[PDB]
């Protein structure tokens, strides 16, 4: 099954899934980052804007709502939510899954009221699960019909005409027509986390970072690329970048001259061009272009690590591999 992906201002790549009987329509963001599924609720007091800016599951009007009740937080590494548990059918891309899932009744202004979005859908591990509900993914896979036991993302460019898919993601394999070349894996490093060990991060003439080795968590759920603040700020000096509020910026008409960024991933470069990481909106020595990376301070045992997120996803198909425990790389088209 492939699920469409639209794409905001190359930051958001969301899809859409139905929950309850009849299905009630959400918007959620695909996060191999997490393990859980939550969407806001209808329980959800209003004096949270944010509540009132996107669509509330009902369990009053869904006939196939299962009551838990059980309380659950989320805290992800720009926002935290704060709800209950509740059981529905949920359809995704044709699949439909008994679900166990978080109400949320508690979401913060910052960052919320700027998700286009409305939920989440954690494409990790059950080991990341709060509250060890069962993911999504391994319900599906419990059917015992998707083809193979993997999942593929593929995030295009943000066009200008709605009439381009803003991305894919195939539940049970890989969409050929999507990547060229050969995959190319890299097993995982610890237990139940979409994370590998990165060999090296180049700037150019200089494999100025990750000496020694590090981590790389390969998150569909991040919009930009991201290390620890350390990190992020040596990059950001030998890019010239200022740091504005949580993120860094370069004048325009240096944009384009910026160096290539490297990640070397289980013996193989994958190289970031500034076209790659930088929106260019303008030229102009006069304003500021900002640099889709940032610093992301995560927290034992996953982190500290570095994190692939949209930026890198945008220029290489990636395939997760369940069975095999492990990641593939490959070429977008
Ligand atoms: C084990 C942990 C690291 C996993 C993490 O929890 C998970 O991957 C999901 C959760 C989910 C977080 C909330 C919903 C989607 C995913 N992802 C995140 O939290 C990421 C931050 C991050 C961690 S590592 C990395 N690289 N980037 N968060 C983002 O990318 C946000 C998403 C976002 C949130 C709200 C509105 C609009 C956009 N955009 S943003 O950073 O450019 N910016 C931030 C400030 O507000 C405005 C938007």
């Amino acid at each position: 099954s492939s699920v469409i992906l639209t794409n905001y201002m190359d930051t958001q790549y969301y899809g859409e899934i139905g929950i309850g009987t009849p299905p009630q329509t959400f918007k959620v963001v695909f996060d191999t980052g997490s393990s859980n599924v939550w969407v806001p609720s209808s329980k959800c007091s209003r004096l949270y804007t944010a509540c009132v800016y996107h669509k509330l599951f009902d369990a009053s009007d869904s006939s196939s709502y299962k009551h838990n009740g059980t309380e659950l937080t989320l805290r992800y590494s720009t926002g935290t939510v704060s709800g209950f548990l509740s059981q529905d059918i949920i359809t995704v891309g044709g699949i439909t899954v008994t679900q166990m899932f978080g109400e949320v009744t508690e979401m913060p202004a910052l960052p919320f009221m700027l998700a286009e979005f409305d939920g989440v859908v954690g494409m990790g591990f059950i080991e990341q699960a709060i509250g060890r509900v069962t993911p999504i993914f391994d319900n599906i896979i419990s059917q015992g019909v998707l083809k193979e036991d993997v999942f593929s993302f593929y995030y295009n460019r943000d066009s200008e005409n709605s009439q381009s898919l803003g991305g894919q993601i195939v539940l049970g394999g890989s969409d050929p027509q999507h990547y060229e070349g050969n995959f190319h894996y890299i097993n995982l490093i610890k237990t139940g986390v979409w994370q590998i060990q990165m060999k090296g991060v180049s700037v150019g003439s200089s494999t100025l970072l990750c000496e020694d080795g590090c981590l790389a968590l390969v998150d569909t759920g991040a919009s930009y690329i991201s290390g620890s603040t350390s990190s992020i700020e040596k990059l950001m000096e030998a890019l010239g970048a200022k740091k504005r509020l949580f993120d860094y910026v370069v004048k325009c008409n240096e944009g384009p001259t910026l160096p290539d960024i490297s990640f070397h991933l289980g013996g193989k470069e994958y190289t970031l061009t500034s076209a790659d990481y930088v929106f260019q909106e303008s030229y102009s020595s006069k304003k500021l272009c900002t640099l889709a990376i940032h610093a992301m301070d995560i927290p034992p045992p996953t982190g500290p690590t570095w994190a692939l997120g949209a930026t890198f996803i945008r220029k290489f198909y990636t395939e997760f591999d369940r069975r095999n425990n492990r990641i593939g790389f490959a070429l977008a088209r």
